[PDB]
């Protein structure tokens, strides 16, 4: 009966990738009924990602799709591939409860976050730290427990002024709205979340989590680029040793 | 199953809670682990105290403020690591045959679960490769056919006593207790020689124990976290300062 949480994680090859996937997997290993949908931004599945997923024992699906020359946001085509995979895997009126969460590989997630999104009926929302040039963004909730706006500074007029890591969607809505995908073509920066949510739910139907959006359970952390200046042009370390 | 005493210096800054949260999520998987969190502050902060209590991990919350004056060449977290060393020596009798290992783990690095099992059996001092240090993809101890460390594969001062990062070694607790005068140096050592300053008083190259498949695998990464952009907070502030992040 416990709903399955489908975590959609776009990822790409770069120095810190294995470290990012490692601490993220260490977090996900604590969550029951979790399906990790990892979509690599590559022409084919890489052995690094394949072996890491295999060794964790986690329930996962490993997909891949390469981003076009112009590299629109980041991770878009990968999240869209995952949405299509879900629709091809689960029938529109499926009865198996599920929740979909788009979790980037560098963010920091608390275990409480997953407990909060698991009961999502339509779309749930919560505060996100380190987004929109603020300590955190948070949906505005009235005393009745309804979402009536957003507490942000960056373009507060977007239909859904919230970051990718700030909401989850019941799988049923994703299957019913079979044509709803993240916009990549004519897309204003910061409107990717709205491009999808607008087609799935209305403001008044959002389900505020994290004690009526007063607590921060997820952080939009960024990882610094490692300095590899000492490798030189010919390289110093063994290129066959995986990092 | 030997207890692993993880020494983690930490300080108040925007990403602190996040760093401790994802680190706790990793540590929660490790059995017989004692987390020695040492805050760089005048007193234990409610944020850290609450987080440690909520994790369910076995921990000891200590604190020592690095003089404001000092921060204005003293390696980050030095005084905090030394406070933990002193605490271990004042808590555990020099002789008791208590199986344990000490590991200095900074709050922003990335650790694999396999790393802890590799260091848990340490008899003296164990060493292993560390990614993203010394301007390289990784630094790795060099081992000979006899199974002994005979040098270090690095570009930055590979000829120093111990050319290895803080996250690349662990010390048997008994050894820490025996060498009661061994602490990280505060001043007098060249940049990048603090790890050597301590290790040289603890062991010789020949007594090192190579881990991580004879130092051929990377099980720990010296990752660093970017500073969050808070420009939209303005001068007077936008978000509620009472809301913990
Ligand atoms: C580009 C470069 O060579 N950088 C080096 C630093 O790596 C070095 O910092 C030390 O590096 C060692 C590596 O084993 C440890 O990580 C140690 O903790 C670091 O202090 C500094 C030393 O002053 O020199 C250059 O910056
Ligand atoms: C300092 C500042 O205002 N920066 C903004 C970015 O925040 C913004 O990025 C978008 O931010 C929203 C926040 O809810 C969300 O994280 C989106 O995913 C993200 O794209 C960017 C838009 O291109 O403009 C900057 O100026
Ligand atoms: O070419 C790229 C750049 C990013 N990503 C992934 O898509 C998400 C976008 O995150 P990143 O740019 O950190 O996002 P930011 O922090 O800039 O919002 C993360 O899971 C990345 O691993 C990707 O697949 N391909
Ligand atoms: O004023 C400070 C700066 C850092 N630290 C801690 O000491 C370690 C040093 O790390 P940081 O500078 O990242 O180290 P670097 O990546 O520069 O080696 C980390 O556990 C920090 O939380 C601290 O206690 N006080
Ligand atoms: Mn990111
Ligand atoms: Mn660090």
């Amino acid at each position: 009966a416990l709903p399955t949480i489908h975590v959609v994680t776009p990822t790409y090859s770069r120095p810190v990738q294995k470290a990012e996937l490692t601490r993220m997997a260490n977090t996900l290993l604590h969550v029951p009924n979790l399906h990790w949908l990892v979509v690599e931004d590559a022409p084919r599945r890489t052995p690094l990602t394949a072996r890491l997923l295999r060794d964790t024992g986690l329930n996962y699906t490993h997909l891949h799709v390469e981003t076009p020359r112009n590299y629109i946001p980041r991770g878009t085509m990968q999240r869209n591939l995952a949405l299509r995979w879900l629709r091809e895997t689960f029938p529109r009126n499926s009865s198996q409860p599920g929740v979909v969460y788009f979790a980037d590989d560098d963010n920091t997630y608390s275990l409480e976050l997953f407990e909060e999104m698991r009961s999502t009926r339509r779309v749930s929302v919560w505060p996100v730290a380190f987004v929109g040039g603020l300590r955190y963004e948070a949906p505005r909730v009235n005393g009745a427990g309804k979402v009536v706006r957003w507490k942000t500074v960056f373009d507060p007029h977007r239909p859904f002024a919230i970051d990718m890591a700030g909401f989850a969607v019941n799988l049923r809505l994703i299957l019913q709205r079979s044509q709803a995908y993240f916009k990549l073509r004519g897309v204003k920066g910061g409107y990717q979340e709205s491009s999808l949510l607008r087609e799935l739910v209305t403001l008044n139907d959002l389900e505020p989590k994290a004690a009526n959006c007063t607590k921060i359970l997820v952080w939009h952390t960024r990882t610094e680029k490692p300095v590899l200046v000492n490798e030189g042009k010919k390289g110093f370390t063994d290129p066959s040793v995986e990092i």
